[PDB]
């Protein structure tokens, strides 16, 4: 699609946005993902849903893209603290960081 | 990340947006959240889902971030009024207020 005129300007924007904004945003966002993934997988009392570190980050990525669930009834010792960490993560990335990325991409 | 050049301008934007826009938006949005939380938890006839004030605001925050459900079949006395309040809340915050915040953050 570099042959036409109204398509090369759409095929170079992928390269510009990937090399400038999305990589920088992921280099920031991986820190929040790892921190809240360990912080949620630590306090789960063993037998549920937030099993290990290779599952809590999947649940958090679904929560960031807008899938999944946000159920309070988990097998934790402090469900108020668990809900507070989940609300802090959703406020930090679903509202602040992703829309700041959208403004920078604009 | 203040050491580099293309990262300090990404680490100061979090401070600017948090101190200018997100705090102001939450100071407005908490009023709508409290008002519709009491207005929905008041008219639920006791035995469901909209149990108390500490659960209706959880359901409304899930409805604002785009999770949850919007089922009409609730244990209310006026389901038309309940659905009208829910549609008014979704129109007020999911379409108007959050996208106005996005424009101001841009």
């Amino acid at each position: 699609t570099r042959g036409f005129q109204s398509m090369g300007m759409y095929s170079v924007m992928i390269q510009k946005v990937i090399l400038h904004d999305v990589l920088k945003f992921l280099f920031v966002y991986i820190v929040f993902l790892l921190g809240f993934g360990v912080a949620l997988a630590s306090l789960i009392e063993k037998c549920s849903s937030y099993g290990s570190f290779s599952d809590a980050v999947l649940e958090l990525f679904k929560l960031t893209i807008g899938l999944g669930d946000l159920n309070i009834q988990q097998n934790s010792k402090y469900p108020i603290l668990f809900l507070f960490l989940l609300i802090t993560y959703v406020i930090l990335t679903f509202v602040l960081l992703l829309n700041m990325l959208i403004a920078l991409m604009g």
